[PDB]
């Protein structure tokens, strides 16, 4: 009346467990796990086991009964080299790294402050002001040249830009580094989440009774990167406790402000999520806000269409930057399209709690279920035409085909400060700029922890 299969009839991956743990020894990464994952999927279907109890799924059939399944504490899966630098410097883990009760407990004091609506509308303005000194920055030095247009590599300058939002809306501090040249103390924190990424992917595919012995290495470079840091978040933290101990504002002044005036976290359990917010809004950020600038110059048709309706509600922004989220759906559905293909979360993690059926499977309790991004983005059958670039495909409305950003109560706690920032970095270069390139090939995405992409194209600002 609905027919289930036992969880040994599932479609198995080729591979060896331990010949892949020897070649990410030698390799040092696994930077074409996308394609290995892909490919397997076109092999045996949208579910296969892959011992690296581990299921690969790709559908969103397979998202809701996985949402579901999630009991009042979804569980994903420790990930040891992050908790191992927690312990051995005896600090508290944030909502990331935590499971069960105490994750629920952070998340709980942590949604208002950090996700609500009412948090988006203070600090979106916040955004706004960064947003637009990126482009009075871009334009100054734009309209200084012979033909009125910029062509560089904006990596640099985007990463830079994801830090100074960031900054600026979780403590309210503003760091020159939007207009003017990098500091050594952003070069050192950008270089010590690049190791971070690289070793976790060497260190987190195999148990610590091996990595230990086999790359040692490995964990010293691991913790040095942290310490890295750490000492970058803990310099934001020990500046905003002291300010506020000294004066509690009566306007807002971010958002790492709010978490200390409630004090319904203790100050360790503040400082935990303080660094994981600090640590994890910059990469995962500005990744697909270089994607999606790089897919509007492969098609300037699109790009227009976008450009018009920035231009239009231009002036009610500038009178309520709130209205960004609200005036321009197109923008919005771009960015939909660029996490649709270049997902930097490769995949979502569940250890379901309880029994399941996928694919018409038994899952057993206590396994672990991927769903791979990558693929479901791709599934044509979904889809239509998914090598294109269509923003128009999410105007529509279809409701578990957007999880870039996870799903249930664990869905992801920064997901609408990067929103913000991707949007109105997008909108004020719209309407200021055309971007234009040449390198019109698909650009390679490498596996570092995130899916990022291999290459960074030329990009041409010229203004109008
Ligand atoms: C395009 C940008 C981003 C994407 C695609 C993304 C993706 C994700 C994904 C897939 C998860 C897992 C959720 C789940 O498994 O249910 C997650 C969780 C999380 N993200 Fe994001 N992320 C982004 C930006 C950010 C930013 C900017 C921050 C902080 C400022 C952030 C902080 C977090 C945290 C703390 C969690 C853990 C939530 C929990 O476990 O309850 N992320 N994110
Ligand atoms: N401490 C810390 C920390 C937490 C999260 C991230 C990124 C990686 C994957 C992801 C999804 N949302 C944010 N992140 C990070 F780089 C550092």
């Amino acid at each position: 009346p609905r027919t289930v299969l036992p969880f040994e009839a599932m479609p198995q991956h080729p591979g060896n467990r331990w010949l892949r743990l020897l070649q990410i020894w030698r390799e040092q990464g696994y930077e074409h796990l996308h394609l290995e994952m892909h490919q397997t999927f076109q092999e045996l279907g949208p579910i296969f086991r892959y011992n690296l109890r581990m299921v690969c799924v790709m559908l969103p059939e397979d998202v809701e009964k996985l949402q579901q399944v999630d009991s009042l504490h979804p569980c994903r899966m420790i990930l040891e080299p992050w908790v191992a630098y927690r312990q051995h410097r005896g600090h508290k883990c944030g909502v990331f790294l935590l499971n069960g009760p105490e994750w629920r407990f952070n998340r709980l004091r942590l949604n208002p402050d950090v996700l609500s609506p009412k948090a988006v509308q203070r600090f979106l303005p916040m955004v706004d002001a960064v947003a637009r000194d990126f482009s009075q920055a871009l334009k100054k030095k734009v309209l200084q040249n012979a033909r009125g247009s910029l062509t560089l590599d904006v990596q640099p300058s985007i990463f830079h830009y994801t830090i100074e939002a960031s900054n600026l809306a979780l403590f309210g501090e503003r760091l020159g580094l939007v207009g003017h040249s990098p500091s050594s103390a952003s070069l050192n924190f950008l270089h010590a989440l690049e190791v971070m990424f690289k070793s976790t992917v060497q260190l987190m595919f195999m148990p610590r009774s091996l990595s230990r012995w086999i790359s040692p290495k490995v964990w010293k470079e691991h913790f040095e990167a942290w310490d890295c840091i750490f000492q970058y978040g803990d310099n934001c933290i020990q500046k905003i406790y002291q300010e506020l101990a000294f004066n509690r504002p009566q306007h807002y002044t971010g958002i790492v402000a709010e978490l200390l005036l409630k004090a319904e976290l203790s100050l360790e359990a503040i400082k935990a999520n303080s660094m994981e917010l600090t640590a994890g809004s910059v990469d995962t950020t500005a990744f697909p806000l270089l994607m999606t600038l790089f897919e509007l110059a492969r098609n300037p048709d699109v790009q227009q269409i976008l450009r018009q309706e920035s231009l239009a509600a231009a002036a009610s922004i500038s009178e309520h930057p709130q209205k960004a989220t609200t005036e321009l759906p197109l923008l919005r559905a771009a960015l939909k399209e660029t996490l649709r293909l270049y997902p930097v979360g490769l995949f979502l993690e569940r250890v379901v709690s309880s029994d399941l059926v996928l694919q018409n499977y038994h899952i057993p309790a206590g396994t672990l279920v991927q769903v791979f991004l990558y693929s479901l983005g791709r599934n044509a059958a979904l889809f239509p035409r998914p090598e294109r670039y269509n923003p128009q495909r999410w105007l529509d409305i279809r409701n578990f085909h957007h999880v870039p950003f996870g799903f249930g109560m664990r869905q992801c706690l920064g997901r609408r400060l990067a929103e913000a920032e991707m949007l109105l970095l997008l909108h004020h270069v719209l309407k200021h700029f055309l971007v234009e390139t040449l390198t019109q090939e698909d650009i390679k995405m490498v596996y570092s922890f995130i899916l990022r992409p291999g290459t960074s194209p030329l990009l041409t600002f010229r203004a109008i």
